[PDB]
């Protein structure tokens, strides 16, 4: 017995946490410049994860001790009556590598914190992990993993612009996946096609996902 | 004007070429072990892949030169009259390399050659890679790029292609390319009963995608 059209299990009480970290300036010695537009995107973001039932909880600027005590703390938290979970960078991004405000943290010790061994109650669930960060990228840390990249302006970037569209227009009743094969479509029409590099996602998800209204 | 259920367009003259490299042994000095099972796996997609109606041609155990020679051969082919194209590789894969029999190759020296700006007959249309070989990947070279990763952690073929072409022979003339991808992960994680599921690393695919894949067959 296998079900071809089976989708994930989204009828539990809470949506999930769609945890948000928007990173606009950095530390002197880093040598980064500013990201203007990241709060539009942040903003953009928090709007459209909230009308799809997501807990938007936003962090701005912070240093690389408070994202990891943040994260740890929202992997250790109890996932049991969510359906989800969404995990959002907007930063600078080299290699395998995330920046905080004052240095840069490896994605997989991220990612590898909601692990079916280490975060019990999101077994089973999705784990969506959106990265803006400016070909390497790293692989999905397990099993219904989903990592989303921008592969890269005051009213926010391309990707993030057409992808709340998207979330706004389709996010309620298109199959996920589905939704962010649009938003490919919708960054490849901006070169004024389909010879460059346009947005990316690597799925290890093992069934349908949809955001059908609670 | 924006189409959600868009698809491409399949309805060419033909499907397209199904290219597989297949490395079963390899060069003495590079210490790699013998491959048992990948002519297994190799004759399980030709099967699967003639079904859907590509052209496959085989290649075994092809070294360094033979084989750049042979996807630059195809790259440079007039795929004006195709839907799609289909690269398989079956071999071991180190980071962003794929091995020959005598020398490892990277990846994106090989999926560059299909780009818009090079392989211009394939402009718009799916470029398919599968890469079955032993947390690194390379980013999918460009837009309708998909790329579907094993990632491995046996005589009648590893896990990944018999549930691929399982699922390739039931649904490949059906269901959208991705779904069905999305069953191969569901079915290589239903493998681990030495029991909890969805907890340890599954196959996976990356897509650059950017309209709906089906291979309805051709009538």
């Amino acid at each position: 017995m296998f079900d071809p059209a089976e989708k994930y299990k989204m009828d539990h009480r809470r949506r999930g946490i769609a945890l948000i970290f928007n990173h606009e300036r950095f530390f002197w010695h880093l040598t980064l410049p500013e990201r203007r537009g990241t709060c539009a995107d942040r903003d953009n973001l928090t709007r459209r994860f909230s009308d799809l039932g997501f807990e938007v909880k936003c962090f701005n600027d912070l240093k690389a001790e408070e994202l990891l005590l943040k994260i740890h703390e929202v992997s250790t938290v109890s996932h049991a009556d969510a359906d989800c979970f969404v995990c959002v960078f907007l930063s600078h991004g080299e290699g395998n590598h995330i920046y905080a405000y004052d240095a840069k943290i490896e994605i997989q010790t991220l990612t590898g914190l909601f692990k079916g061994d280490k975060c019990h109650s999101l077994v089973g669930k999705p784990k969506i992990f959106i990265i803006q960060a400016c070909s390497v990228y790293t692989l999905p840390a397990g099993a219904d993993f989903l990592m989303c990249y921008s592969v890269a302006t005051v009213n926010g970037s391309w990707y993030i612009q057409d992808l709340c569209e998207m979330l706004g227009k389709y996010g309620s009743s298109l199959e996920f996946t589905e939704l962010l094969t649009l938003v490919n479509r919708k960054v490849d029409q901006r070169r004024v096609i389909g010879k460059k590099q346009v947005p990316c996602f690597a799925s290890m998800l093992t069934k349908k996902l949809h955001f059908f209204p609670k």
